């Protein structure tokens, strides 16, 4: 049909969607035709809080398909700054070098 | 009706769930009366593996369903240990609170 | 007729076998050619788990499945230092001369 989900605030949605942890609704909200780029009421993207309180391989799907590493927050607190916020090295390094290929 | 689970090596699939990182199955086998202190063949109980990951959100999911945080794996880690050792805040304070109220 | 298992969890299946400590099943599917030098949750081979089980007749066939016994784990130690950790000298010294020889 190719109906979008058409919803207000979807950055909001996805974003909670990762704050609940729906692993799988976030496969099926991307699978379905979804774009995680779009950021939140405090400019975050889906993938900002994937960096800083999301899944290792959540968030590497949130970067694809549509999301930027690279995008400045309110704050200033790109994805690889917000993992850095989180202190989760092993986001941090992740988001490294995605950031690496995103960049581009 | 009392369904029952009477799983093959339950805590094999646990195991394998939180290894795949499909947090919606997880959920649904906790939420339905799952064994959240399964040890697996390496003595490691779901919230052993969530937690040697590094998954906080999986192992607080899992805490959510009461797993042990006092038993140890095969190579001397508790959950608690191992929570240390992926070296994430959340989940590290959340299984030293978890020993502390397992105490009682 | 080229049967091949094309499953998941090849490597973790295999874990699950030994965990039963069931030889007949490890030797008919190693035989028909699934991996064993995959690894788990645990980034432990199936060789790894028999020889921290210590189960000298399951890790054998392990080893001529062509199991890696100079590949470490999670924990750095390699089927070889399972077994000493285990404290199966005979697996001890079987697991030293096929590392020694896959080493070199």
């Amino acid at each position: 049909e190719g109906a979008s989900f058409n919803l207000e605030d979807s950055g909001n949605f996805l974003c909670t969607t990762v704050a609940k942890g729906d692993s799988d609704f976030l496969k099926r909200l991307l699978s379905s035709g979804m774009n995680p780029n779009s950021e939140d009421y405090d400019h975050r993207t889906p993938l900002h809080v994937a960096a800083s309180e999301g899944l290792f391989l959540m968030a590497k799907m949130l970067v694809e398909a549509g999301a930027s590493v690279i995008s400045k927050d309110r704050w200033g607190n790109s994805p690889l700054d917000e993992a850095r916020l989180c202190g989760n090295k092993k986001l941090i390094k992740l988001l490294e070098d995605v950031k690496n290929a995103q960049s581009s």
